[PDB]
């Protein structure tokens, strides 16, 4: 019939109650030494299931894991963050629900120096034997007998450079006995609660989401049938390859969830730009003038960096189905981490500044003008870009706008609730673009990750459906892309035209500095001095032969699965080369290097159980083998690695391709008779 229940469900999704969240959190013990926030039985926790039967099933599984990650965040900030303590003067209190709203006073300079905002959780402590003689730290709170968690409800500036503070604590907390009028109480910030609150809002309002069925079942929509002429038109107009054009056309033509899988360098973001252009143009091409809200698209990413790259690349305009450029109105919701004028000019706050001018350079008028400008800018916008968390912001929540189409870049680098956040505005189509063949997003709680909390909705859905694969990479030398393609993509991952030309480098003319090489080192620990020495000698030969013609600044990375081996590698490289390699070589583990790339990559394999273990090794190898663009030199012991199918496949592929060389310390030295004898007798 007429579904005003859409408006009712929108209201439900946008107004989730946080009091149940703080009923739990405000009873926690800041001083607790445990992976877990309480002593409930371990069986209360369970793995994230491939398939959920109901929103209640989903919530029963997910809420403990969300709270566990939150607890681990508390612990991390307690044991590391070194937040600066302060003190407050207590006043009256008000009983609200299962809470006490305690009013207090603190200086504005202290609020600013300690970084306290209305989004912060803090811990209070009673330390009557403290004297200003000593410096106060969060260790004093960690070891205190009487502590209490409090949420910063309200911060209001007063006249004399002070701030009225409203803090919320739990009714049941005995610490209230110390909150007598005009008492001095010591405090320190624990953590800012915005992300936890937004994910909790999503988790609890899930049952009113339009795509709740597809989310619970991890089951994207079935493919519809699309016109080959349409795919060709998109290909030509947007200057894409066939896989990208197909992904765009299909994912836009259907509603529900769509998965686009992009291996390294296959054009995930370019395809998203094409999606934006195509969607907006085909949507604009559908007795007194009726007033309608303008169609918008929501573009989200897990991190500010990805959102900012999307914005920067959108500044060149988008294209319609016929290939003609148009410039839709773009708004970046939320301030970014880095400073850049090009991104700053797109932020909602800067757009409001420019729309209102110097008229209010009186305070009521200033706030009213800012609010009206915000409303108008958001109403006339075409594209809304944000982080997955930032999509839950009040500025979007008060637009009165349904965002029926949400696109997510880097969709594998976020938790499931985080990816679900932006669907609260009536989302009926969600196109997630990602690379599942990487390491899962990092979570603070090892236990939570052991319960598979570090798994993205993209991956959980990939279990049940085949994504639209982008199958041409535009980064790596063909000798470097060869084995990744054959080993992970059925030999169907293609190279862009001229990768051999683009990634041809002078040192390629000198053996063994080839584009692709496995060095079998002829010589139960997690380090290998001989691999380290061979890496040193390779880099030394490269430098000696070319660093008077080539600047190796930022050209080289060295990675290994094991941080012990990487520590030893950095130490030995520092000793051998001095400081002159600081700007030439990055050192990291395969995990820590996941988002980086170099022209030259050296891998120290060192050495090579379960399905989880094979999955982690599969992802690590996918990452490691795609970090280089022009040259990759894989150092390892063949017998120490061949117990792994992946490594044996790699070594035997290198053999078949004549890309295996035998190596030991001094193998590049013609005068080293010992090393040359070791080589010759092989
Ligand atoms: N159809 C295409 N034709 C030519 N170059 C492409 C195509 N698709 C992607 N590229 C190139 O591949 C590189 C990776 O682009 P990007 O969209 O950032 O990929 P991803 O987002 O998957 O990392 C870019 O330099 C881009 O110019
Ligand atoms: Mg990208």
């Amino acid at each position: 019939e007429l579904a005003k229940q859409e408006l009712e469900h929108m209201r439900k999704r946008l107004n989730v109650d946080m009091n149940p969240l703080y009923e739990i959190i405000l009873q926690w013990d800041y001083t607790r030494n445990s992976e877990y926030p309480d002593d409930e039985p371990i069986g209360n926790y369970s793995d994230v299931k491939d398939f959920f039967n109901s929103p209640a099933d989903y919530q029963k599984v997910m809420k403990p894991l969300l709270l566990l990650e939150s607890w681990q965040g508390l612990c991390s900030s307690r044991d590391r963050e070194d937040y600066k303590p302060f003190s407050i003067i207590v006043g009256n209190r008000t009983a609200v629900s299962d809470f006490y709203d305690v009013y207090a006073s603190v200086a504005k300079q202290v609020i600013q120096d300690c970084g306290i905002s209305e989004s912060d959780l803090i811990v209070m402590a009673y330390l009557p034997d403290f004297r200003p003689d000593k410096r106060l730290s969060s260790d004093d709170f960690k070891k205190a007998q009487h502590t209490c968690l409090a949420k910063v409800r309200t911060l209001k500036n007063t006249k004399g450079g002070n701030v009225d503070v409203t803090l919320r604590i739990h009714r049941n907390h005995s610490f209230s006995k110390f909150l007598t009028l005009r008492s001095e109480i010591y405090c320190v910030k624990v953590m800012q609660m915005t992300t936890i609150e937004r994910e909790y809002s999503t988790l609890e309002g899930l049952e009113y989401y339009d795509l709740v069925g597809q989310i619970l079942q991890a089951k994207p929509s079935p493919p519809v049938n699309v016109d080959a002429a349409e795919i060709e038109t998109v290909k030509k107009s947007y200057k894409l390859n066939t896989s990208q054009a197909e992904a765009i056309v299909n994912s836009v033509s259907k509603e529900g969830f769509s998965l686009i899988q992009g291996p390294p360098g296959t054009g995930k973001t370019k395809t998203i730009l094409g999606i934006i252009g195509y969607f907006l143009s085909t949507k604009n091409a559908s007795n007194t003038e009726q007033l309608l809200k303008k169609q918008k698209i929501l573009i989200c990413a897990p991190s500010n960096a990805a959102v900012d790259e999307i914005c920067l690349r959108l500044k060149s305009g988008v294209y319609d189905k016929q290939g003609h450029q148009f410039k839709p109105q773009l708004v970046r919701v939320g301030r970014s981490d880095v400073v850049n004028v090009a991104i700053k000019d797109l932020t909602l706050e800067e757009l409001v500044d420019k729309r209102i001018g110097e008229r209010n350079y009186n305070y009521r008028n200033r706030d009213l003008d800012r609010r009206n400008a915000q409303a108008h800018i958001l109403a006339v916008s075409d594209i809304i870009c944000s982080t997955l968390s930032g999509s839950a912001h009040d500025v979007l929540a008060t637009m009165g706008i349904k965002f029926d189409t949400v696109i997510i870049d880097e969709a594998c680098q976020c938790t499931e609730l985080s990816s679900i956040i932006p669907l609260r505005y009536g989302g009926k189509r969600c196109i997630m673009v990602g690379d599942p063949n990487q390491l899962p997003p990092t979570v603070l709680s090892g236990a939570a990750s052991n319960f598979k909390y570090n798994q993205s909705l993209f991956v959980r859905m990939e279990k049940n459906s085949s994504p639209y694969l982008l199958d041409v990479q535009y980064r790596m030398h063909p000798s470097i892309s060869k084995f990744p393609s054959s080993e992970f993509y059925q030999g169907r991952l293609k190279d862009g035209p001229g990768m051999d030309i683009l990634n041809k480098r002078p040192w390629h003319q000198l053996e063994p500095l080839a584009p692709y090489k496995f060095f079998d080192i002829i010589s139960m620990s997690y380090t290998n001095m001989e691999e380290i020495r061979v890496a040193i000698e390779l880099v030394d030969y490269l430098f000696r032969k070319f660093d008077n013609k080539i600047d190796f600044t930022g050209k080289i990375g060295i990675i290994s699965p094991y941080r012990e081996q990487m520590q030893k590698m950095r130490k030995e490289f520092a000793r051998y080369f001095g400081g002159m390699i600081n700007k030439s070589i990055d050192f990291n583990t395969i995990d820590g290097f996941q988002g980086q790339e170099k022209e030259i990559i050296l891998i120290s394999c060192v050495r090579a159980k379960s399905s989880v273990g094979f999955l982690k090794d599969f992802r690590r190898m996918n990452v490691a083998l795609t970090r280089a663009k022009t040259s990759i030199w894989v150092l390892g012991h063949q017998r120490s690695l061949a117990k792994s199918k992946l490594w044996r496949d790699l070594i035997e592929d290198a053999k078949d391709r004549s890309c295996l060389a035998y190596a030991c310390s001094g193998f590049l030295d013609p005068r080293n008779n010992r090393a040359q004898s070791i080589l010759r007798k092989f």
